[PDB]
């Protein structure tokens, strides 16, 4: 059983969402002035989300048992191992940042009370944490109770536009099929992800 | 000026993209994102998009005939066809930069075990095709990957949307017993830059030693 709370200033973005429930919260619900961001101390372009409103939101939503997940391009990598680890958690809270990110003290303060994980879903830049939250939720939820790249897959018809399904796949020879699929997998891995086999990246 | 077509059996999943597009960019004709239900191209009354895998095994494979028709209609020779797949080449910021100058992206979202390989192979004989993965985790299908790709690419298109960055701070200067690092308030901007560089170095070593 898992509860996931997502906190964001763009709740509309999270709409692509019995053993698990997901709730989306508008961060602005915790403001009292009639501004969630300001210029960074030390200078630089763009804006930083103030810790104040985040603190109030997380105070209400989180407990000491919560795993606080904070997407950030500067995070530890989020991988399938991470997804397995998080799949048995009772409560994930995903704090989605915007602008140039969230004041570091939010994560620091939270860590005095609960476990906090700053993670990145990949080596590219997004405009905010929301798309990352969707990826994280999908990867985690498909593992909730109740190495090499996959090779190519085929289905009917056996000939299409003059392109044949590899004849071994029609042979019914399980061992030959297993061996061919292993070869395709190791072949694809060397070409596309040599790092997975401990080789230099292109 | 970019057109993105997305093909998926879950068009409602692509709602956030439409949500994040500024009216100014659309009205300026800088971007157009269209989402297409793959079932529009099915052949049968049951609107079938999947079938059992040759060679056996669990799961299902998306049908080449349906996908072939969809891509035939939507793609041209100038299209960059993007196919998310857990077996893809890595999608990185370099990829996003390259794709940000394209006239036409088509993103083919798979489900189940993926798409019959002949779809991409056939397409590759008359347009540029890119099978890519957005990270080392497993999703249910290509839609969440498409959301990530679209955002990373479009934010590099003017006015449409190394080391790790260290921590950032803003007001108030003191909060829950934690002061902003005094160096940031020092007015010594060479020192501030050096402090930020060291923070970046330390964070990269701790979180991403692979980048070093
Ligand atoms: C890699 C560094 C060297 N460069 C790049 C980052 N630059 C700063 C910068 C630029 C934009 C944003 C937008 N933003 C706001 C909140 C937020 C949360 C997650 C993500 C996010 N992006 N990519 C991922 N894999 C993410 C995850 N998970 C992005 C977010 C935040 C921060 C600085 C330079
Ligand atoms: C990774 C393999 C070694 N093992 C794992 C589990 N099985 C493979 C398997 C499992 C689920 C799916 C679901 N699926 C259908 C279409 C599709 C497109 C993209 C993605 C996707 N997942 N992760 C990414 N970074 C992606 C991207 N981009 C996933 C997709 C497709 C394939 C078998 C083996």
């Amino acid at each position: 059983s898992m509860k996931i709370d997502v906190v964001t200033i763009f709740p509309e973005y999270l709409q692509p969402v019995g053993l698990v429930d997901v709730a989306v919260h508008d961060l602005r619900r915790w403001t009292h002035d009639v501004s969630v961001d300001d210029s960074p101390y030390g200078g630089g372009p763009g804006m930083v989300m103030k810790p104040t409103v985040w603190g109030d939101a997380l105070d209400e939503i989180c407990t000491s048992e919560t795993l606080l997940v904070v997407p950030t391009p500067a995070g530890y990598p989020f991988t399938q191992e991470t997804a397995w680890q998080w799949s048995t958690e009772d409560h994930l809270v995903i704090a989605c940042g915007r602008y140039e990110g969230i004041d570091q003290r939010v994560a620091d303060d939270a860590a005095t009370r609960m476990r906090v994980r700053e993670v990145s879903i990949g080596d590219y830049v997004l405009n905010g944490g929301e798309a990352a939250a969707l990826v994280i939720i999908e990867a985690v939820l498909r593992l909730v109770p109740g190495s090499l790249l996959e090779g190519p897959s085929y289905t009917r018809p056996p000939s299409w536009r003059g392109m044949d399904v590899p004849p071994v796949l029609l042979s019914g020879d399980h061992a030959k099929i297993a061996a061919w699929r292993a070869e395709q997998s190791r072949q694809r891995t060397i070409e596309r992800r040599p790092d997975l086999l401990g080789f230099d990246s292109p």
